[PDB]
């Protein structure tokens, strides 16, 4: 067995091995590259993204998130308080302001310590999920707006023709921002490319271990747990490396920095923050491997997850006995 310590793989794909994107994947699988639930891929040198990002400010944030904390400094939840529109150029300004911007640190490990030590005492603002690309549409390789959709990949796999579309989103961070213990809907993949700006810290626990995740998670947000059969859809906790260290969570950390690629795994549960301004666009996607994880997926019904359109033929149709309650649970 490839990889049997699920340890975080770093791949460097030449030019040539960049062009067939599913090749590509399935060659880091072949690797054992998924049982980490997380790899990096660093680009062919040649290749670029697009031409610059001197453009990019009139872009607009229409719903910036502020990150309220609630809890303990390694175990908190946040919740997202919505803020008045903006600009990128305006919410760049906003994080690099005296309130906002990253503290005076050593190195990336300082950092991180300064992370776990202060979040829950700052409200950072998010600029996320904002449907949009900015890769040039001339980029043909590994183009996040240009991918294979999951419709099609259900509909070749199984042969069902299905309703729904598969668009990516940007992310706008800053110092602090947060992203909340999670798998993708559906335990599909994501890839995701750091356009520009600071680092992105990730966190991941192995696909083979999430039951030890969910475990923890319960325990640790128990009225939470009660409310909800699979409350981390909810995308609101947050537990800290040294919490799971405690309680024997086998998990990796890496840090991903501008023109980098993650890629998550299907059920590999992942958490971060961003280090600074910066820019992502990720993007959900789909293999014959991941059929099978869509078929166990977990499920919010109680209401609070609240997700796509394109998501209800996923439910439909490979999960045909849960489709009603959790129908329910979007309406
Ligand atoms: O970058 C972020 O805030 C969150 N991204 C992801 O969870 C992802 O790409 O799967
Ligand atoms: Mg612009
Ligand atoms: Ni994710
Ligand atoms: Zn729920």
């Amino acid at each position: 067995a490839q990889n049997p310590n699920c340890n975080i793989m770093i791949f460097h794909p030449t030019k040539e091995e960049f062009n067939d994107f599913d090749k590509y994947i399935a060659y880091m699988e072949s690797q054992g590259a998924h049982r980490a639930g997380l790899a990096k891929i660093i680009p062919p040198k040649e290749w670029k993204a697009r031409e610059t990002y001197d453009n990019i400010s009139e872009i607009l944030i229409a719903t910036p998130l502020q990150q309220v904390a609630s809890g303990r400094a390694g175990v908190f939840t946040q919740y997202h308080k919505k803020k008045k529109a903006m600009t990128v150029g305006e919410y760049r300004h906003l994080a690099n302001s005296k309130k906002y911007q990253t503290p005076p640190h050593q190195n990336f490990e300082d950092l991180e310590r300064k992370y776990w030590k202060n979040r829950i005492y700052n409200s950072p603002i998010y600029g996320a999920d904002i449907s949009g690309s900015l890769f040039d549409e001339n980029t043909k390789q590994w183009n996040l707006g240009h991918l294979g959709t999951i419709q099609d990949l259900l509909e070749k796999e199984c042969g069902v023709v299905i309703e729904g579309v598969n668009t990516p989103y940007l992310y706008f961070g800053m110092w602090k921002t947060t992203f909340a213990w999670h798998t993708e809907d559906m335990d599909l993949y994501s890839i995701n490319y750091l356009h520009l700006g600071e680092p992105k810290t990730w966190y991941v626990v192995p696909p083979e271990h999430g039951q030890r995740l969910e475990r923890l998670a319960r325990e640790l947000f128990p009225g939470s747990s009660r409310g909800c059969g699979a409350f981390l859809r909810h995308k609101v906790a947050l537990i800290s490396p040294t919490v799971l260290k405690e309680n024997g969570i086998p998990f990796n950390r890496i840090t991903q920095e501008a023109g980098e690629f993650m890629v998550t795994f299907p059920y590999g549960y992942h958490a971060g923050f961003n280090h600074g301004f910066n820019c992502a666009e990720a993007i959900n996607f789909a293999t014959p491997r991941w059929i099978d994880y869509g078929k166990m997926a977990s499920q919010c019904s109680c209401g609070e997850a609240r997700v796509t359109f394109s998501m209800d033929a996923f439910v439909r149709i490979l999960q045909p006995e849960r489709y009603d309650l959790w129908k329910r649970g979007q309406d």
